[PDB]
């Protein structure tokens, strides 16, 4: 198994090295550094011209000479204030007319700025600047470590870095401690393996997955929900569309996770009851604990009566919409059936810039999800604008690890589907492939395991004086059994007439409900998980195709750590997919955790003309190539028929699960140490 | 300390007499005065020709003949027929062609109605009508002492009454009643001193003041809610406006209190969970005690079920408004920036009839004011249309007492200041005064002390046939320590460049958070309390202001006893603020009971250019002397800056109390005998 990789020139080359330079040892400053000297004495003003946009500079420096978040303090884009500023700072490294005031622009906050701030804004830019694209991003868990694993494996850091080394390496091994070459490797557990408070914990080695967490953090920088699209032209009138697209799938997975370890649907709750499913995040800032909830929790008291009425007014406010058919407000009347009904009930559940017509949002345009997530967070009301205690809820890093982050999102898919039942229905003739017939589908032998994982965890520890005169030691190694699967093959059989340009889809859903009975897809068409999407010649007769999971469009490999991009990068080369489908779910995690026995599920393949590209997302994310609303033909009810299109078929296939079933197992030192 | 008067000719003086004499011994009808004879014999219909407006007047016969409110029952304004019955009198009042008409129509009134009903209709027109402006009302506490003091010296004064004088005067003098002069004066404790059921009521001096309650039935009855404000002209556009300023001064300043006195905020509360303080009004009916509500009330009963639902309803409508950024309904469609939509808001909130673009409130019209007040009233639904329970929130002079009222008030204009944030922010260069700077301002020491203050409660009694044959005795004094502070200067030091007319205005704010942080403008600029408003002619160079706290145009002085308004008028006077400020807040409340080390709080002054006043509201309250929105520049939020503007001023300042701190302990015998 190789990985793919593409070719880079010399200019790109030398400005991935200079954006690196700045994701290094990123909790401290370095003095010996270039980005020091250039940041500390760079003058915004004085380079005023360099900016494309005079205002927001300005804007920028006003902002500035006021004060802003200070060194040290949790940065969370949830925070008015933090947000304001991350976004004034966004401005400023977005409007720099060429790489290089950008570059200067980032050492200037670097040095100045909060971390935390600082590489926000610093990523989104990334991302965003057209002179950066391609640059390759670092592992968002390689930058926040201490958002990605857990206090009992950061505190073991501490402590080797605060010894200078292992004074008995024989008794470090006990603790998961252990020195490989010129490496300190420590194997972190999952939190279930410590504490479990309830049920959910069963799911931890999906929730805390690294990849997980890093791909919904991915998600919000590739188009944050404070800005608006314009930049991607055509996604701005489908963004509601991609907004559903994006929950439905990852709602649907977290639902096939739990279908395997027997948790059923994703619960549902009430804001004037308890919350039934606590968390307790096992993270830490720099000032304070991450804030816990307790399992039914009161969430209705005094602090939330006021929060608590606006989500009520805000999901009122849509189910009546839908009852008399029409949204009302933010400067337009639209009908169910409008064209652009579809893209604004995705912009209105998210209160993003585009349900406003604006460049970036405001203070008092509230968000549902925003003053969701403070609730169900539970922490108590913030201390000051620049000081408050963080919850799962609080990043996009995070928030996959708490159970009420899908139970939020699966309340708004919940109408989101709701309001898709209004619309008109896929016609079985519209779904019909006059022509192209599926005659079978066979899937290779499904089977998942858990295989160790290293990611450099050195930005969790602070260098000394003498460190920093020296390169950097990328020491530190975090080691965990990561969720994983076997290649395997579909293998299409179909029996055609004439020949055409067709496309093939792959989807994956379940076959029973959580009591056991058979899936309907009348209640059960968003259950869908979209796996494949690809176009290919059909000739008239007999047509077989062959599909490896490994070519899968809508996964991407996993990412490599900074180390292993530079030895890439005096080739003049860069990992394929890190570059261009960052944002893709992680291969390793396209199957649920199977059983011992074989849990059931079904496979899906749709094969319909190939048309209409023209509207297409591909600026955003380069599986969208085509015309079709995203999850055809899963994006919305079908009309119920009991005799399936030819051009469709569904086969039984079942999940296995090979060696240890409990992740925690490989993080036994008895068995590390063989 | 001199109280200003101000010059009368005799036709005013004779009016003055004529209202005055309708205002004697209220509860009791006077076979011996000129007003029962004529009342008594007034034919009405007869005199149809003398009334302006016809229809109104039929419509007042129509409904009388079936009947109003009986003699002795408890009149309120919450209540429909009640509420009917008092608006057809006030406009047989309002539309008498010419003060004669007038009075004959009151003598009527007063013969054959509800004494409580036609009080309140008869203190209205005589505020109302053009040739009875400047007339002097005499004191609410002095016309319903009922609801002004506490059964204990209620039936005090009954059993002197009873008793026609004092059996054992040096007994009496235990419970405080003693003797002085031809006065027989009751020492009256708030009920802080009586029953202790929550922390609330340490507020007691305070929420029970009388002139305080006074101070809030004045406002009603200047202008109803069930009333238009088209007479008042400018004042209807700008009526939300007025709303919004007048309860959030009033919020704002009874939060003043809770600071000193370590209560914090004001408590929020829902609909679907017990309401936590309590209150027991220790005031009664004729017919039955006031309702009370226990501490932790169950708010959420049967009983209640659909007023909650309509509650809840209403607020939902305001919050899916500010949400889709639009006021839809009420015949209009109005932008949360659109130029009416201040005056919408507080018409909405209000339920008034300038929302309807009505003369007067119907029936079917239903108010959040009333339904709310009457379930947090707690009193079990009405006997019929003319029995009920009365609570503390069935009258604007009973009000304030009840800790839910600021609650329920501060709910309301939680929405509004919210509203407040959609709307252009005040910017830095139009609050920037050019040439104008504010070099110093100086405040002398702040401190407040217990004043005994008297009144006269005669009206609590029943005379005698004999009594009724010679002069109204006005023999009853009721003593009460009433809250006060000493004058004091505020020095203000101003630079000018080029010479200009200013308005100068001056707040007082907090300085701390009830957490004892310090305070901050984005989150607290509806936290300022207007204290002061002046023009003044600045010149080159250095300027030096002295306002002395008894100058400050917010505050009156307190009301004299009616008898001495008679004695007033015989020297062809009235006093100034009585007649033209009735309204205003009395000045020996301007300050919050301070600490004997010194509470801290701060003094703003702001200065800007004295300029257009087209749109005043010099016809409703004097001081509304410019164009500038009531409050201003405090009445929204402003463009956050950490630079201060040179023509503003803020200084630190520490209230102060002398004397004993409790109220009661000057109302202990061994005190008040020496
Ligand atoms: C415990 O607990 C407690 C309780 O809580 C606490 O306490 C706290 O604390 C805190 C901290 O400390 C604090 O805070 C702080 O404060 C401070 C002070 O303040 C003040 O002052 C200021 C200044 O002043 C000045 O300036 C101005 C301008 O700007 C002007 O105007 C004036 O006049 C003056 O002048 C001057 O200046 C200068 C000096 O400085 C010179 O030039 C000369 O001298 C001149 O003359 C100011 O600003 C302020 O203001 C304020 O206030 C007032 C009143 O008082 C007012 O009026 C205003 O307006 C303002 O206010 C307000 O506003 C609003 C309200 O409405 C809001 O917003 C707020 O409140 C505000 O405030 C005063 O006056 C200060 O300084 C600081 O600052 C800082 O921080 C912040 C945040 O926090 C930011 O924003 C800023 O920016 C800054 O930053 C900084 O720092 C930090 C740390 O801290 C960091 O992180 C950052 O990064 C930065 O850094 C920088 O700086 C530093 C110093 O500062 C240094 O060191 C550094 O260096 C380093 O690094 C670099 C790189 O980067 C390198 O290169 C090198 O090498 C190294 O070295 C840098 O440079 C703050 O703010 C508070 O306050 C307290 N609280 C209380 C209640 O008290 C404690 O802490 C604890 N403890 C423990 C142990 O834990
Ligand atoms: C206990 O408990 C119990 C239970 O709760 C109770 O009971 C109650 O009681 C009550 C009280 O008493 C009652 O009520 C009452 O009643 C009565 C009776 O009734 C009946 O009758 C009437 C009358 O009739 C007549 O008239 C007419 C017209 O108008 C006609 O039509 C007829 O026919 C007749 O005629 C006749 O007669 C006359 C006389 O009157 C002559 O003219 C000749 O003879 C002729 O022929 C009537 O109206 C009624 O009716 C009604 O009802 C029916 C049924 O039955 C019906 O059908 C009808 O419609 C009617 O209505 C109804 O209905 C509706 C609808 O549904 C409703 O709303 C209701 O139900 C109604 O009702 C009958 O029949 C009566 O009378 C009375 O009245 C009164 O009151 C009221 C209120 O309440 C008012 O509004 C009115 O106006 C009146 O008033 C008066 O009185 C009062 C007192 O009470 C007062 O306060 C006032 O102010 C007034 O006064 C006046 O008068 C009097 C007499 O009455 C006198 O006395 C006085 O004198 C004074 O004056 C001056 C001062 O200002 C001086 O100057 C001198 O000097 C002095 O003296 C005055 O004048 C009532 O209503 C009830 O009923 C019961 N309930 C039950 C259930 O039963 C008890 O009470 C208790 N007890 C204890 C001790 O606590
Ligand atoms: C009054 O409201 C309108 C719309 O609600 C505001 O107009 C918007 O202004 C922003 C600029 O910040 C534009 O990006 C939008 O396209 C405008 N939308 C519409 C519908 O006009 C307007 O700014 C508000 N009034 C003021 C003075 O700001």
């Amino acid at each position: 198994h190789v990985l793919k990789t593409k070719d880079v020139d010399t200019v790109f080359v030398e400005r991935q090295k200079k954006v690196l330079s700045l994701f290094q040892d990123v909790d401290q400053l370095n003095t010996n550094d270039e980005y020091y000297k250039i940041g500390k004495d760079y003058d915004i003003e004085a380079n005023i011209d360099n900016y494309t946009n005079k205002k927001a500079v300005e804007d920028f420096l006003k902002m500035y000479r006021c004060g802003f978040l200070p060194k040290y303090n949790e940065f969370s884009v949830f925070h008015d204030k933090l947000r304001d500023e991350a976004i004034a700072l966004f401005h400023l490294f977005y409007y720099a007319k060429d790489f290089d005031t950008f570059y200067k622009s980032a050492a200037f906050a670097r040095v100045h700025l909060n971390q935390g701030q600082f590489l926000y804004a610093y990523y989104i830019a990334i991302i965003q600047r057209k002179d950066t694209y391609g640059i390759v991003l670092p592992a968002p868990y390689e930058i926040y470590p201490e958002l990605f694993v857990n206090i009992d494996t950061t505190y073991k850091m501490f402590r080797t870095k605060m010894q200078n080394g292992l004074i008995n390496p024989e008794a470090a091994v006990e603790y998961g401690i252990v020195k490989e070459d010129n490496h300190y490797v420590y194997y972190s557990n999952y939190s279930n393996a410590i504490t479990y408070y309830n049920e959910e914990q069963r799911l931890a080695y999906f929730t805390e997955d690294i990849g997980l967490n890093a791909y919904y953090f991915f998600f919000h920088i590739h188009l944050p929900f404070w800005w608006t699209a314009e930049k991607y032209g055509n996604l701005k009138e489908r963004r509601g569309e991609m907004y559903h697209y994006f929950y439905d799938q990852l709602l649907t997975r977290y639902y096939f996770e739990r279908l395997t370890n027997g948790l059923g649907t994703i619960p549902e709750f009430s804001w004037y009851s308890p919350v039934k499913t606590g968390h307790y995040p096992l993270l830490t800032s720099y000032y304070t604990p991450f804030s816990q909830r307790p399992n039914f929790y009161n969430v209705h008291s005094e602090e939330n009566y006021e929060k608590i009425r606006f989500l009520d007014a805000y999901e009122n406010y849509f189910v009546q919409a839908l009852q008399k058919g029409v949204f009302e407000g933010f400067g337009q009347t639209i009908y169910l059936n409008d064209s652009k009904a579809n893209s604004f009930v995705g912009n209105y559940w998210q209160d993003n810039a585009d349900l406003y017509g604006e460049e970036v949002t405001k203070d008092y345009q509230r968000s549902y999800e925003i003053v969701a997530r403070q609730v169900l967070g539970a922490a108590p009301k913030p201390f000051d604008k620049y000081t408050f205690m963080p919850s799962a809820l609080d990043f996009y890093q995070t928030s996959l690890r708490d159970p009420t982050f899908y139970q939020l999102y699966n309340r708004i898919i919940g109408y989101f589907n709701q309001f898709k039942q209004y619309l008109e229905p896929h016609s079985q003739e519209k779904l019909h492939f006059v022509g192209v017939k599926v005659n079978n589908v066979v899937v290779d032998k499904l089977v998942t395991f858990f295989e160790y994982y290293d990611f450099d965890a050195t930005n969790t520890v602070f260098l000394t004086e003498e460190e920093l005169k020296t390169k950097y030691p990328h020491n530190l190694k975090v080691r965990q059994p990561r969720l994983n699967h076997q290649p395997f093959n579909i293998n299409i059989d179909i029996k055609a007439d004439v020949a055409t340009d067709a496309v093939v889809k792959i989807f994956m859903g379940p076959k029973y409900n959580e009591n056991g009975f058979p899936i309907t897809l009348e209640n059960d068409w968003m259950k869908f998980f979209e796996m494949d999407w690809f176009t290919h010649k059909i000739t008239p007769g007999q047509n077989t195709i062959v599909r490896n999971s490994n070519e899968f469009v809508i996964f991407k490999e996993d990412s490599l750590p900074s180390t292993e991009l530079y030895k890439l990068l005096e080739k003049g080369k860069v990992p394929f997919d890190m570059s261009e489908d960052f944002g893709y779910l992680p291969k390793r995690l396209m199957l649920p955790r199977g059983t011992k026995g074989g849990f059931p599920f079904q496979f899906v393949v749709f094969v319909y003309p190939f048309e209409s590209t023209t509207k297409n997302l591909t600026p955003y994310e380069k599986f969208m190539i085509d015309n079709k609303p995203l999850g055809y033909p899963f994006d919305r009810p079908v009309d119920t028929s009991c005799f399936k299109q030819p051009n469709i078929f569904f086969r039984d296939v079942s999940v296995y699960h090979e060696g240890e079933y409990h992740a925690y197992e490989y993080n036994v030192p008895a068995y590390f140490s063989h």
